[PDB]
């Protein structure tokens, strides 16, 4: 049982983790074989690696798309032998998914995380009044974002603002811009701020994901002002450990291994012809499996790391 996994680029740190999750699912089952691709960041590249994939003749395909977009594209490709796919960490339109009766998507409850982030802001915020720089009670802060268009980056800085708004805690945009989940882009894009003029104002650090804070982390390191609290998502391993160092204030376990685990699962059951949830507890929701986040910080650090 042969089954193909594109990963949309191996350089992704969050997607590392999940990628190896799932080979060592596939390692372990000895009736199936992973077809693993890097695509390089390149939707196109991505396109050619599926119909590569499908002329060597897998049962099914577990891909994690470049673009969220493209959904409908690899759609009909899979649809040329009636292939299952189990889409994975950028969810397609819903449009796409109702397009293919086998068409399925792992992932979370993307406003769940800014929701939780937003939360710990509104703590640390609290316990530490010294960090209302500019003493208005407000905070300013610059918001590192994923990807555009990613459902993820989309939630993560909407919920995040709106749930401090939403807890009474006010707030300024000083900045915002993308840094594409990267971490050399985040170091870049946090230097640049930290060397204009709103410099000094800047009060706390908000990002999309671990990567983004942990290059806004150096760059605070580059210009003295490690002050500045940093707050991040995924709960990365390099994060956990600047959490318990102080260097990171707070982020957001995203389940790496339930994703992989339920991508793996749902990908073989398709690629022998079973109801996607056979001989699992996932709850498979119109094709949609979605897996908890769960807050970390200083306070709670022990049962994570
Ligand atoms: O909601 C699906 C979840 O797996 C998305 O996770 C994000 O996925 C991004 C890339 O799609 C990037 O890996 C980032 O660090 C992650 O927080
Ligand atoms: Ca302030
Ligand atoms: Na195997």
């Amino acid at each position: 049982t042969r089954i193909g996994v594109t990963i949309y680029k191996y350089d992704d740190n969050f997607m590392s983790v999940v990628r190896k999750a799932i080979e060592k699912d596939g390692k372990s089952a000895p009736d199936v074989q992973l077809l693993m691709n890097d695509s390089q960041n390149d939707q196109s590249k991505q396109n050619d690696q599926i119909d590569v994939l499908l002329a060597k003749g897998v049962k099914a395909l577990a891909i994690n798309l470049v673009d969220p977009a493209a959904a409908g594209t690899v759609i009909e490709k899979a649809r040329g032998q009636n292939v299952p796919v189990v889409f994975f960490n950028k969810e397609p339109s819903r449009k796409a998914l109702d397009s293919y009766d086998k068409a399925y998507y792992v992932g979370t409850d993307s406003k769940e995380s800014g929701v939780i982030q937003g939360d710990l802001i509104a703590k640390h915020w609290q316990a530490n009044q010294g960090w209302d720089l500019n003493k208005d009670g407000k905070i300013q802060y610059v918001l590192l974002k994923g990807e555009p268009g990613h459902p993820d980056a989309e939630a993560r800085t909407t919920y995040v603002v709106k749930e401090l708004n939403d807890k009474g805690i006010q707030t300024e945009q000083l900045a915002l811009d993308t840094a594409m989940w990267d971490t050399a882009q985040a170091k870049d894009k946090m230097d640049a701020w930290l060397s204009g003029p709103n410099a000094n104002k800047i009060e706390v650090v908000i990002a999309n994901n671990d990567a983004m804070a942990m290059g806004a982390v150096e760059a605070l390191k580059a210009h003295n002002k490690s002050s500045i609290p940093v707050f991040g998502v995924d709960a990365l391993p390099e994060a956990l450990a600047l959490v318990k160092s102080g260097a990171m204030a707070g982020t957001v376990l995203n389940d790496a291994n339930n994703q992989a685990k339920a991508t793996f699962d749902l990908a073989k059951n398709l690629a022998e012809g079973k109801g996607a949830a056979d001989g699992t507890s996932w709850k498979i929701e119109n094709k949609i499996v979605r897996v908890p986040y769960v807050g970390v910080d200083k306070d709670n650090l022990s049962e994570f790391t």
